[PDB]
This record gives structure tokens, sequence and C-alpha cells, in this order.
């Protein structure tokens, strides 16, 4: 499913996102915006043979099982390919534990070269929240 903007900034919010660790909603869209463009089937396949997942893009090394990322971990407890439903739950529950790691959400590399420090409130501007 590829989520409008406000649809997902909805979503994100009823999933208790919206502040969650400290980050405002903002942050996850625009998170989710540009590492997935909001598609949640989106897939992308890492050099370390690794691929991620979803609307949050999560990798398979060490937070979902895909059966082919040797040594790889499943910190999330879930298959990979529950990352890319229509319903954003499993990655929102995944992205919680991720975000409480302890770099935050400097975990997602887009977020940090392309969203942190930036007026993120743009993101969930007009929208019914
Ligand atoms: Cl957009
Ligand atoms: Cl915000
Ligand atoms: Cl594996
Ligand atoms: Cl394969
Ligand atoms: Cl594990
Ligand atoms: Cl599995
Ligand atoms: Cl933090
Ligand atoms: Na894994």
């Amino acid at each position: 499913k590829v989520f409008g903007r406000c649809e997902l900034a909805a979503a994100m919010k009823r999933h208790g996102l919206d502040n969650y660790r400290g980050y405002s909603l903002g942050n996850w869209v625009c998170a989710a915006k540009f590492e997935s463009n909001f598609n949640t089937q989106a897939t992308n396949r890492n050099t370390d043979g690794s691929t991620d997942y979803g609307i949050l893009q999560i990798n398979s090394r060490w937070w979902c099982n895909d059966g082919r990322t040797p040594g790889s971990r499943n910190l999330c407890n879930i298959p990979c390919s529950a990352l890319l439903s229509s319903d954003i739950t499993a990655s929102v529950n995944c992205a919680k534990k991720i975000v409480s790691d302890g770099n935050g959400m400097n975990a997602w590399v887009a977020w940090r070269n392309r969203c942190k420090g930036t007026d993120v409130q743009a993101w969930i501007r007009g929208c019914r929240l």
C-alpha cells in the first residue's frame, strides 16, 4: 500500500509513535517518506547481503527474519515479510524497539541525513490528527 502523507501520519499516531522516545510525529513521517516514499512494499538489498523492508526500511541483519541473511538476528521476532503489510502494526512495533536501542532515530540513515534538524512539523501540516 502506498500511504498518503496525512493518512500515514494518522496511522502512526493511532499506533503510538507520536512523541515515542521523544520523537514527534513529523520525524516518523519524514523518515518514512525518505526511506520508502510511504510504500509498505518497499524493499532494498544491501551490499552486506541484508535487506531493508517496508515503510521504515527495517533491516534483516538485526531485526527480522528473512531466511537469507547469514549470521543475522531477529530481535523483533517477526518474518521480514510482516513489514510489507498494508497494516503498519509490525513495522511500528519493531520501530519502537529500534528507536529504544541507544542511538534513537539515528538508526535510520535517511532520517539522520534528510530529516534530523529540519522543520519536520511540515510533514504533518494540514492533516486532521
Ligand atoms: Cl509527500
Ligand atoms: Cl512534528
Ligand atoms: Cl537469516
Ligand atoms: Cl534470495
Ligand atoms: Cl534473534
Ligand atoms: Cl520467520
Ligand atoms: Cl534520542
Ligand atoms: Na535476520
